[PDB]
């Protein structure tokens, strides 16, 4: 079947681990637990089409360098996840975006920028200019909640649709 | 507030109107009702930003020959709706897309291409096919259930942000 490899990136706690088991396993972890990397394949329908979702959970800052550059080769797409209530989480955006271009030799890879914990009251980072710089890269913008389940299912399959475009 | 000025577009009894009705109101019509022309406004908020969605509800076939003209002029984004099925509703797709090329003087104009009843189990148009057409018009596909309520926020939300990246 048509396997789809994603991997989730962005800044360490932003919620990609909590992203991903929602999506894997339908619960909130509400644990401090930094990963190093996990995998989650899981075959699923996405528009009629049987497909196995191939996800790489990887680390906020780790060692992780130039060792970032082999996952990003082997992945079609990226979430970019930040915090809406996490300033700096939001900058640090260009940072994989850029890397990921570099190494894939690409300006366009599927990719979405995923604004996450959209739960939480007391936000720093507004939706105005987050879509932004969404629409400057060329991406859709999707704001999330692990906590919640608000638009997980809409990060992750808008990701596959773009690399079912691309 | 950003209005966003949809119009739902497609064959007589392919289920726009239980498409719009699940999104206005939360719930399945089963009733046999025709539609001339419905209006549904609704303040809504989508990834942060608050926006109220105009959404024109259309009839499949009617008297609606140039007559359409008008909607598909001051419509921003349309959803083109077919059943999976019905195989000439999924035909018919070629009218609506070109007429709204041709009323808009477009080649890119948001759209995106909503298989629906996808609950119910003797279908006749296959989801690889519906995806063909969808990726030859550079476009969304996805599939519905206004039954089930499967992806309708999902027809509905990624055409907004198809208008928001156009
Ligand atoms: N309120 C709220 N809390 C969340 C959300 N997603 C994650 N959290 C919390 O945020 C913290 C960090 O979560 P985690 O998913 O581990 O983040 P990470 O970005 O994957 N961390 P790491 O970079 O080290 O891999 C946890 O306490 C988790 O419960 C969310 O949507 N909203
Ligand atoms: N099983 C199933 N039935 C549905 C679905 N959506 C609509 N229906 C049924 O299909 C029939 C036609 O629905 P309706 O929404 O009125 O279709 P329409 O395309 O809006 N008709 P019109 O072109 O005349 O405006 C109704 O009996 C309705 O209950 C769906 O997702 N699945
Ligand atoms: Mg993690
Ligand atoms: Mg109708």
């Amino acid at each position: 079947m048509t396997e789809y490899k994603l991997v989730v990136v962005g800044a360490g706690g932003v919620g990609k681990s909590a992203l991903t088991i929602q999506l894997i396993q339908n619960h909130f972890v509400d644990e401090y637990d930094p990963t190093i990397e996990d995998s989650y394949r899981k075959q699923v329908v996405i528009d009629g089409e049987t497909c196995l979702l191939d996800i790489l959970d990887t680390a906020g800052h780790e060692e992780y360098s130039a060792m970032r550059d082999q996952y990003m080769r082997t992945g079609e797409g990226f979430l970019c996840v930040f915090a809406i209530n996490n300033t700096k989480s939001f900058e640090d955006i260009h940072q994989y975006r850029e890397q990921i271009k570099r190494v894939k030799d690409s300006d366009d890879v599927p990719m979405v920028l995923v604004g996450n914990k959209c739960d939480l009251a007391a936000r720093t980072v507004e939706s105005r200019q987050a879509q932004d710089l969404a629409r400057s890269y060329g991406i859709p913008y999707i704001e999330t909640s692990a906590k919640t389940r608000q638009g997980v299912e809409d990060a992750f399959y808008t990701l596959v649709r773009e690399i079912r475009q691309h």
